[PDB]
């Protein structure tokens, strides 16, 4: 809920349309990434590893967010919920920032069509 709501707010697409994108936007992830807003897939999913290993539930954790002008505050009353935020917050200006190449093309992606090696975090 929170992710696809900074996404869609972020992005102006529905939430649905980065669930499901590429090799990395989605539930794991193997193999190349297809574009930037993959690589952003990728990062974040590297981000919630990170967080995990820190002893945080990511997957699972609800934090508080605004969006102004000065950009996306995070907030949340543990330090577990503002991480989770601050993931979110950098895939979210991720996508974003790459709205330029977003293609329609990788939505619902095939996953067997994903090839080659698997980047590292
Ligand atoms: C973009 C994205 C994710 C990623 O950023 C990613 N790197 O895999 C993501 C996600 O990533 C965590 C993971 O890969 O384990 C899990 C579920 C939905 C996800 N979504 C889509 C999403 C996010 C929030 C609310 C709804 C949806 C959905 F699935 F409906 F589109
Ligand atoms: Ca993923
Ligand atoms: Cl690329
Ligand atoms: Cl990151
Ligand atoms: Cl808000
Ligand atoms: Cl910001
Ligand atoms: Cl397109
Ligand atoms: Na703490």
């Amino acid at each position: 809920v929170q992710f696809g709501v900074m996404i869609e707010k972020m992005t102006g697409k529905s939430a649905l349309q980065y669930g499901d994108y590429g090799c990395y936007c989605g539930i794991g992830g193997s193999h190349w990434p297809v574009d930037q807003t993959d690589w952003c897939c990728h990062a974040h999913d590297c981000c919630y590893g990170r967080l995990e290993k820190l002893g945080c539930e990511p997957k699972l954790e609800k934090y508080l967010f605004s969006v102004s002008e000065r950009g996306i505050f995070c907030a949340g009353r543990t330090t577990c919920q503002r991480l989770t935020c601050e993931c979110d917050k950098r895939a979210a200006l991720c996508f974003r920032r790459n709205l330029g190449t977003y293609n329609r093309k990788y939505a619902h992606y095939p996953n067997k069509l994903c090839t080659g090696p698997t980047p590292p975090c």
